[PDB]
């Protein structure tokens, strides 16, 4: 078989950062894998690739001439570890739908064979601001069977994740999309896990690992790796390979219980 | 005349608590403002009404049958100073396009009269992770001539900033869109007023503020207030005094130019 699970949280909080990390780990465990990097920004794959970022299958299909006349070889990339990555890209600002694009990647890795039986894990990073268009296609159309959101203790981050999770109630009476947990991305505050806790047992679900703010992630960002390529004895590498253990080792895949706005609220006054 | 301004920038960042109070000081000298919630969100008028939130212009016209049996003194509500507020709305999670709301919305003040010529200033609060759908139509339909960014130096809010502009300049052959200026909402780091400073003079525009980072505002918020209302001797207040007299006497209105991410980059690297 091969686990497909999609990352999704709002911008800015760590979605990309945390998703190569976790690849790398888990490549380096012999794990065979799959990036498809589901975000207009386009830089979901750079730390494996050691690139500025990698070129889209939107961009390289209007090369080309049609989707058709590009291969699979020419899309798919490979770096660090054998992890293999593909970027879907979008339109520009302004002009179309901007979650057009993976709704174009995903089917053209389905119909490609891109999903081989030798592939362990494939993970989506996927914009999750708004739950819309193509951004919400991996659940709607069943192609992510396993949700992890990463957060934080910011109001905005958690309101992101509720927002989520009321897309995976909508869409629970067809295929098998559920939530498999929470990631929280420290800001270094007081009592952020156990926030974090107390909101996934609120949704039904588990903070699966909590990751440091560690400086050596924006050390190893710089020179286009990740922590695990570039330092692998420091602390955070450690804590990446927790992560993805604990991410094998999940067998909790729940449909959520949405939060209301009084929920929310009552949390962040009762954590200070 | 009036004014016609819209708030763009990444969630999170801070606009709807920015707008607020701009809003509120504005209010406080003596002008006639309307505050146009368009993120989905739905809180951008609630520290105005004193509220939880607004009930939205997408709930209402869907319990009174259709949007033309809605009138506007329904739908308005009055707030701090006089200041009038409304919310989009728009559809669940995972349902239908996120942005339909502000569409739905702003045709329903055009037709029913909302653009009083006694007002002075109109601001649309308007999310930024994407551009596309309704999010756009304030750019698309020349909506508002004024276009305001909230950023700082977080990587991903000078990458939206980046992104709303590359928007604006695709709709500079019609209608009259421009770039007002970049508001730096402090992350409390160094530097951090010369970075966006440096970022405003590459896009062709002009820093308008820098609101410092102030826990008054957390106080403010809990109860629901801006910090005008909430504590007017503060020093916060003050700043966002400064913000509003400096939005009135802005004079500069461009097509911004849109920056590489190789200068992104070297921005950061440089402001350390
Ligand atoms: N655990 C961490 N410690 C330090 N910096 C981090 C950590 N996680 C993410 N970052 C930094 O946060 C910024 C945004 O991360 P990114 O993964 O690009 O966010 P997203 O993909 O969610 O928009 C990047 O500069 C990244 O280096
Ligand atoms: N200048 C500031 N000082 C302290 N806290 C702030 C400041 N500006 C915003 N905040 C806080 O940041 C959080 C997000 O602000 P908000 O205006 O809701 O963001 P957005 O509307 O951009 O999503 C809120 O908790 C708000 O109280
Ligand atoms: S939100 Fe983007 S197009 Fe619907
Ligand atoms: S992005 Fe939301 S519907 Fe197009
Ligand atoms: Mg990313
Ligand atoms: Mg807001």
């Amino acid at each position: 078989a091969m686990r497909q699970c999609a990352i999704y949280g709002k911008g800015g909080i760590g979605k990309s950062t945390t998703t190569q990390n976790l690849v790398a780990a888990l490549a380096e465990m012999g794990k065979k894998v799959m990036i498809v990097g589901c975000d207009p920004k386009a830089d979901s794959t750079r730390l494996i690739l050691h690139s500025k970022a990698q070129n889209t299958i939107m961009e390289m299909a209007a090369e080309a001439g049609t989707v058709e006349d590009l291969e699979l070889e020419d899309v798919l990339k490979a770096g660090y570890g054998g992890v293999k990555c593909v970027e879907s890209g979008g339109p520009e600002p302004g002009v179309g739908c901007a979650g057009r694009g993976v709704i174009t990647a995903i089917n053209f890795l389905e119909e490609e064979g891109a999903y081989e039986d030798d592939l362990d894990f494939v993970f989506y990073d996927v914009l999750g601001d708004v739950v819309c268009g193509g951004f919400a296609m991996p659940i709607r159309e069943n192609k992510a069977q396993e949700i992890y959101i990463v957060c934080s203790g910011e109001m905005m981050a958690m309101y992101a994740a509720n927002n989520i999770s009321k897309g995976i109630v909508k869409y629970a009476n067809s295929g098998s999309v559920r939530l498999g947990g929470l990631i929280c991305n420290s800001r270094n505050t007081d009592r952020e896990d156990e926030l974090i806790i107390a909101l996934a047992n609120k949704l039904g679900t588990q903070m699966i690992h909590f990751v440091p703010r560690d400086n050596v992630v924006q050390r190893a960002e710089i020179r286009r790796m990740t922590v695990i390529e570039y330092d692998p004895k420091a602390k955070q590498a450690d804590e990446y390979r927790a992560l993805a253990r604990k991410v094998v080792d999940n067998k909790l895949l729940v449909i959520p219980n949405p939060i209301t706005m009084d929920e929310l609220e009552e949390l962040l006054m009762e954590f200070g």
